[PDB]
């Protein structure tokens, strides 16, 4: 019933309750701050699911959605933000984003989102 979700949030914060969401949920996971730092990590681990913030010291999320859709054609992504807007919504969801949400979002929402978009 689990599902390996990999996790790229740069806020601390919102990263362990995240975390501690996907366990409450029989969930495994990887966290990772960076989306530089989640390639390495995904060409090491296979995953059922992709959560990444948008805005990110770095490489931004829809340049790692693009990079995901290339290497990973089979891995549903989710894009979280705190600034939404809705042209990028869009460009997101043509990419075949599963989802683009807008921060923040209960607990119980999130597993939700696991269920209907992970693989398995
Ligand atoms: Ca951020």
């Amino acid at each position: 019933m689990a599902a390996k979700v990999l996790l790229v949030e740069d806020d601390r914060a919102l990263r362990e309750a995240l975390s501690d969401t996907l366990l409450l949920g029989g969930h495994e996971f990887v966290a990772v701050d960076s989306a530089e730092a989640a390639l390495p990590v995904l060409a090491r681990e296979a995953f059922s699911l992709v959560i990444s913030d948008v805005n990110m010291p770095g490489m931004d999320g829809h340049q790692l959605l693009g990079l995901i859709r290339t290497r990973y054609p089979h891995l549903p992504v989710l894009l979280m933000t705190a600034y939404g807007a809705v042209d990028r919504a869009v460009e997101a969801m043509r990419q075949g984003a599963a989802d683009y949400l807008v921060k923040p979002f209960e607990a119980r929402a999130l597993l939700d989102l696991v269920a209907r978009h992970a693989l398995g």
